């Protein structure tokens, strides 16, 4: 299993605009396009993207690789940030999956702010952290998603997934 396969499982592929579990206007695998309630500024924002005229629908390519420049900005932020990169280098490579997917999910902004999370991450309190990761609006907006995330910090393991 690796960061993608961990992807397409908790976001799914949809080939036209759909709505998130936030309400916002999305496409293929987890691609936020717009937090505007204009579908009409999403089709834009498709566009743009995309670089054609998709009138909201995209080909299963065109997703994939929006997929691949989104995995990849993801890890780039991580890498840049000043508060993610040290906990990212001090995880082994399951638990780096298992943030990536956090920063795909809420923005490096909003894991960043996980602040006790990150140091006992850090320090390696796998446990403690578990149950600090879990009293958030994240664990009580998508349950299941978060429990498959936090499992994977607290086992180091890809057990939360071989079900799937």
């Amino acid at each position: 299993m690796n960061i993608f396969e961990m992807l397409r499982i908790d976001e799914g592929l949809r080939l036209k605009i759909y709505k998130d579990t936030e309400g916002y206007y999305t496409i293929g695998i987890g691609h936020l396009l717009t937090k505007s309630p204009s579908l009409n500024a999403a089709k834009s924002e498709l566009d743009k993207a995309i670089g054609r005229n998709c009138n909201g629908v995209i080909t299963k390519d065109e997703a994939e690789k929006l997929f691949n420049q989104d995995v990849d900005a993801a890890v780039r932020g991580i890498l840049r940030n000043a508060k993610l990169k040290p906990v990212y280098d001090s995880l082994d490579a399951v638990r780096h999956c298992a943030l990536i997917n956090m920063v795909f999910q809420m923005g490096e902004t909003g894991v960043a702010g996980f602040t006790n999370s990150l140091r006992m991450l850090q320090q390696k309190r796998w446990d403690e952290a578990a149950v600090n990761l879990a009293k958030s609006r994240w664990y009580n907006q998508t349950p299941n998603r978060a429990k498959r995330v936090i499992t994977t910090f607290r086992t180091g393991t890809w057990d939360a997934y071989k079900n799937l």
